[PDB]
């Protein structure tokens, strides 16, 4: 059987919180009035979900509404007490109120709103300090949810709500987020295809926190590579593939070894040899301003096969990469 596994950091949060914390199913929805939101227009729809521009008529302020679609009242009931135990944490959206819509028959976050401009054409126009910037702003999320004992699941850069008018980053999307319990098995079929971790595509269930980071690692490298995404797979398979074509094949055969984990035997025709890469290879003209020494020490410190191998969130805000960056 496989090798078990803990988070390095902060792996017994939930243990020592009181029940109510981290007992989902348990909690008790408080509804506010759903006359007090207009609907103005529609933003987006997801597979859970549809998400709207609204209007708060009460102080006729913007807000964003984000009516769940039929899915389990566990995970309804998981992202509602996830949000309310995250309320007030460094860049995490605001959950405002909760309605129940009359028409889906289903309950309608009320969040902040948040004025962005969408990942495709931001993307094209940060400068270094941008990213180094924006960085140090998701770290300060990351390591808020994860010292309350919560990873994300879902880090991709349509989570990551940018307003770059007053340099404001939410992360937002917290249906996929879950409480971490030392030794708890979860479901691997989280995150976007581009940003799954390797412990996803090889079937381990017993991760953690560091999941996320793999993510993020995953953003940072678009970024300051000027390719979105990164990892550019075909599918679930492929994208495993297209991360050992970087971080080569042996260190993935340690990663699984060390686990006690096999391979999906479909990889023994697709998966060949490939040895490791060094970062500097995807450097070229038209983003070396955007690539330094320390961008790629620190990405290559994100970006491990062993997810008891990459930089925590805290670590990473330790890293040269972001000395540059103003704090006040
Ligand atoms: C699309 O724009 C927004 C989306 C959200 C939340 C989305 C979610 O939590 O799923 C919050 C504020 C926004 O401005």
């Amino acid at each position: 059987g496989p090798v078990p596994s803990r988070a390095r950091v902060y792996t017994d949060v939930n243990t020592h919180r009181p029940r109510e914390y981290w007992d989902y199913e348990s909690h008790v929805v408080e509804w506010g009035n759903q006359d007090d939101y207009q609907l103005v227009r529609k933003l987006g729809r997801g597979k859970y979900s549809e998400v709207f521009e609204a209007i708060n008529i009460t102080n006729n302020e913007k807000v964003v509404v984000k009516i769940l679609k039929p899915v389990k009242k566990k995970k309804i009931k998981r992202e509602i007490k996830i949000l309310e135990n995250l309320r007030g944490g460094p860049n995490i959206i605001t959950l405002a109120d909760i309605v129940k819509d009359p028409v889906s028959r289903t309950p309608a976050l009320v969040f902040e709103h948040v004025n962005n401009t969408d990942f495709k054409q931001l993307y094209q126009t940060l400068t270094d300090y941008d990213i180094r910037f924006y960085m140090y702003e998701i770290l300060k999320a990351l390591d808020y949810c994860h010292s309350m004992g919560i990873m994300h699941r879902d880090v991709k850069p349509h989570n990551v709500m940018i307003d770059h008018e007053h340099r404001k980053l939410r992360l937002i999307d917290w249906g996929l987020a879950e409480f971490y319990h030392p030794g708890q098995e979860y479901n691997v079929r989280v995150a976007s295809r581009y940003f799954k971790g390797p412990e996803l595509l090889v079937d381990y269930q017993m991760y953690d926190y560091s999941l996320d980071m793999w993510s993020l690692g995953c953003m940072l490298a678009s970024m300051i590579f000027r390719k979105e995404p990164f990892f550019h797979g075909h599918d679930n398979y492929d994208q495993l593939v297209r991360i050992a074509k970087v971080l080569g094949t042996e260190d993935l055969y340690d990663y699984i070894d060390k686990y006690n984990i096999e391979l999906d035997p479909r990889f023994n025709d697709i998966l060949g040899r490939h040895s490791r890469k060094r970062w500097e290879r995807f450097v070229h003209s038209e983003n070396q301003h955007l690539v330094s020494p320390e961008a790629l020490d620190f990405l290559d410190k994100l970006l491990r096969y062993d997810h008891q191998s990459r930089l925590t969130a805290r670590e990473a805000m330790e890293h040269p990469y972001f000395y540059t960056v103003v704090k006040d």
